[PDB]
């Protein structure tokens, strides 16, 4: 549950995103693969990423990038109300990838370490808070429908 004035904030931080998507994107996903590279091992086609330097170079991972964020952005437009946003995309993490709660904690977190990276100085304690509780309403949401498939 967000204020008007948190979702002003969530989405005033996404449009730094819509800038560089690719690039945001790009930045996410490494994040996530570097720091738990477990979650590389979900991803068949980028699974062969050795290295920081291959992923950093691989255009199929910025393109997935764009991918991720331009879902994320949709919901987080809807400010809450993106049931039908955010019902396939449950459905696809929890049946299709079998993409645990957890590794939706560890791209949240991504999200606001790529922020500060990206934009320090310019991504406030206010806007922090904001992304952080619309991260939270998205993965709680989805999260109910893990619950709901059983999916660990
Ligand atoms: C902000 C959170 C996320 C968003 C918005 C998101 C969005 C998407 C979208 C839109 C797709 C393509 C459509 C689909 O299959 O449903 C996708 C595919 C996929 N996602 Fe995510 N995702 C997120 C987090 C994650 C995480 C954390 C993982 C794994 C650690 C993951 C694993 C995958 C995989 C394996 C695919 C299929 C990729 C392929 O083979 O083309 N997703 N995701």
């Amino acid at each position: 549950g967000l204020s008007d004035g948190e979702w002003q904030q969530v989405l005033n931080v996404w449009g730094k995103v819509e800038a560089d998507i690719a690039g945001h994107g790009q930045e996410v996903l490494i994040r996530l693969f570097t720091g738990h590279p477990e979650t590389l091992e979900k991803f068949d086609k980028f699974k062969h990423l050795k290295t920081e330097a291959e992923m950093k170079a691989s255009e199929d991972l910025k393109k997935h990038g764009t991918v991720v964020l331009t879902a994320l952005g949709g919901i987080l437009k809807k400010k809450g109300h993106h049931e039908a946003e955010l019902k396939p995309l449950a459905q696809s993490h929890a049946t299709k990838h079998k993409i645990p709660i957890k590794y939706l904690e560890f791209i949240s977190d991504a999200i606001i370490h790529v922020l500060h990276s990206k934009h320090p100085g310019d991504f406030g304690a206010d806007a922090q808070g904001a992304m952080t509780k619309a991260l939270e309403l998205f993965r709680n949401d989805i999260a109910a429908k893990y619950k709901e498939l059983g999916f660990q």
